[PDB]
């Protein structure tokens, strides 16, 4: 239960990032891209982990043109991919880790 916000304005802040879990194996923006159909995502603007052998972790990051286009990917929860649900989450640039300060 318990579901609010309260103070988010109408244009601002949050460049529509979004992270996905349980992909399927082999899980790669060719399928992405597709699998967003009809939303608009910027160029190198997704991230495929792997594990130390680089085997993919199941998860992934995907930055929409903006929020407006974030949301409506948001909805497409669950939404498995052949074979394999798929699990998103509204997610921000600064979380996807890239070696770096960028964290918390």
């Amino acid at each position: 239960g318990s579901s609010g916000s309260s103070g988010n304005s109408p244009d601002t802040a949050n460049d529509g990032f979004v992270r996905l879990r349980g992909l399927p194996f082999g899980c790669s923006k060719e399928e992405i891209v597709q699998f967003f159909s009809g939303l608009e995502i910027v160029p190198n603007g997704m991230t495929l982990p792997v594990d130390f052998q680089g085997r993919s972790t199941g998860e992934a990051f995907v930055q929409f043109a903006s929020q407006e286009i974030a949301e409506k990917a948001l909805k497409k929860h669950k939404e498995r991919i052949g074979h394999r649900y798929i699990e998103i989450f509204k997610s921000s640039r600064a979380e996807v880790r890239t070696s770096g300060p960028s964290s918390g």
